């Protein structure tokens, strides 16, 4: 009965894949999967309430270990038929034209955006706002909206891109949580390098 | 010039209320949008404080204050991968959940809530091998697998690589409906948002 947790982003592109590759391997063990804030996944683990999760450093709780799993890329992500899904990269300053469709202020990746668009001097438009990330992708799919999300997610959607920004905006690790001096499940484990493996 | 704050359960999110927005912002670009997907008592309760303009949820509405508009009927489906053994078939008869080992939305989701209540009312207990706050993750977790989900049909629509196979006695079969708060009059965007999400269900 393994129980996971994991911040927004990477419900989008990581956890799917590596879910169902444990799941093919180990079809007899249970899944439970949870998205929620860094903040919630933390308390959890302290609580015993769930067996591994997936944020970002810093974590805030002393009681758990943190495992460096890979880096985390803001994006210009658009749809295939927007003008700058010509371009592999673009220099930052193209935001500022940029009609936007993104996260609401309750996700941590747009508190980070907000706070590093503001460092910046960068203030898009923001047109259109949704508390989903399937809500933000299909929204960019079907208009020439943009959003600023993980570079990863475009390689999951086919009519999607996502466009390296000239200096970077935002660059997070994520990390593996684990309560430490709690000891680990077989399945737990084998998820743990599993999860690694799929990084390496 | 406005603004509109639009508010639905969880299964619009995955098939209707994209589409929908993205031909509104399409025709009406000077109106910022906001979207955000929640329990249905939230949305109601919302409603009546004025936090929201327009809800999409189900019958019954618990609140009286608040006017329903019947919008389409959704009904749930098996949806599967096409490698899914029963992908082959349009129709099967609700007694193959038994053997479906299923990837669920958690108690927490309505949807789950009434599959439970009707799965035991029609005597049928399938194996629930995974269980996810997420329609999303639900199905990534069916694409890459052979495992199944129940899920209103129209999401499997908009999904290449996904099919809903109809269940023969059907398991459940909702309302959807708009929800506006009555006696407190609607501006012109939230006007055409109730026509628009009309004319694409009619």
């Amino acid at each position: 009965s393994l129980r996971i947790a994991v911040t927004p982003t990477f419900t989008s592109y990581f956890i799917g894949p590596l879910m169902a590759d444990f799941y093919a391997r180990y079809p007899s063990i249970t899944l439970q999967l949870q998205e929620m804030s860094q903040e919630k996944i933390e308390d959890m683990l302290c609580r015993d309430e769930l067996d591994v999760g997936i944020a970002f450093a810093p974590v805030h709780s002393p009681e758990l270990e943190a495992i460096p799993l890979l880096t985390e890329s803001l994006a210009l992500v658009v749809a295939q038929h927007h003008p700058l899904a010509v371009h592999e990269q673009v220099a930052l300053s193209r935001l500022h034209d940029e009609k936007l469709v993104l996260l609401s202020a309750e996700f941590a990746t747009r508190e980070q955006i907000d706070h590093y668009c503001e460092k910046a001097g960068l203030h898009p438009q923001v047109v259109i706002e949704a508390n989903s990330i399937s809500a933000v992708l299909e929204l960019i799919r079907r208009t020439s909206l943009s959003t600023l999300l993980p570079a990863a997610i475009a390689t999951q959607h086919d009519g999607l891109k996502a466009i390296s920004l000239a200096p970077p905006l935002l660059e997070r690790t994520a990390v593996l949580l684990r309560r430490k001096n709690s000891w680990q499940t077989a399945a737990a484990k084998a998820f743990l390098h599993m999860a690694l493996d799929k990084c390496a």
